[PDB]
């Protein structure tokens, strides 16, 4: 089923916790509100419930535009973005 | 929202009925169960959820895997087929 990837991770306040100084220039606090958490190993992160990961941030990309990108298939990117967002951004990346 | 653009089409029994006599290459049991009806121009037809459209097919494709490669945010899809059939069609497609 849909059942997410890393549960302990589901908590927004844990998520958080793992940028404990985290030097690069993406927005800390609004990765961890598009699901990611940092890893320890460059600038990888994971989202908790699909576990798709994502690296090499540029200074002002936007982690949900990044999440819809290439893992459009979340379910808590669905119940927080919905549909049209997602479908938006996916055939936007599509044009290319 | 999440909510279905086309709540009418949301039963089975209602997709299947706008197949009257669908002459086209593929499957109409497969088209209404992954969630599609017809428009009653060509092959063109929408998902019930999403909105998506879809034409042209081929004689042996598979509508699930249609409508995953390019509606992959309709919320019907994720719940009947999974973040992570979504999500790998979405990464092979991005490499073609
Ligand atoms: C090849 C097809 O695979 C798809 C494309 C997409 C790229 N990506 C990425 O993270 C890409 N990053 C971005 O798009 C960032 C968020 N914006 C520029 C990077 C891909 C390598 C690069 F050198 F081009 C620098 C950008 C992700 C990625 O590579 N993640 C890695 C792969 C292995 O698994 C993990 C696990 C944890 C963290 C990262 C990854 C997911 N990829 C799937
Ligand atoms: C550029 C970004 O747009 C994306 C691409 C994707 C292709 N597609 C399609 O339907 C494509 N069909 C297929 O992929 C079929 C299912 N397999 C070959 C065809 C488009 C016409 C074609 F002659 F080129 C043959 C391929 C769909 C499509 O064209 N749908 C149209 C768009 C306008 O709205 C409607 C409404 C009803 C039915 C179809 C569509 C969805 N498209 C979005
Ligand atoms: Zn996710
Ligand atoms: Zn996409
Ligand atoms: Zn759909
Ligand atoms: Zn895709």
């Amino acid at each position: 089923t849909n059942l997410p990837r890393n549960p302990s991770m589901a908590d927004y306040e844990a998520r958080i916790f793992t940028f404990g100084t985290w030097i690069y220039s993406v927005n800390k606090e609004q990765l961890a509100r598009a699901g990611f958490y940092a890893l320890g190993e460059g600038d990888k992160v994971k989202c908790f419930h699909c576990g798709g990961g994502l690296t090499d941030w540029k200074p002002s990309e936007d982690p949900w535009e990044q999440h819809a990108k290439w893992y459009p298939g979340c379910k808590y990117l669905l119940e927080q973005k919905g549909q049209e967002y997602i479908n938006n951004i996916h055939l936007t990346h599509s044009l290319e």
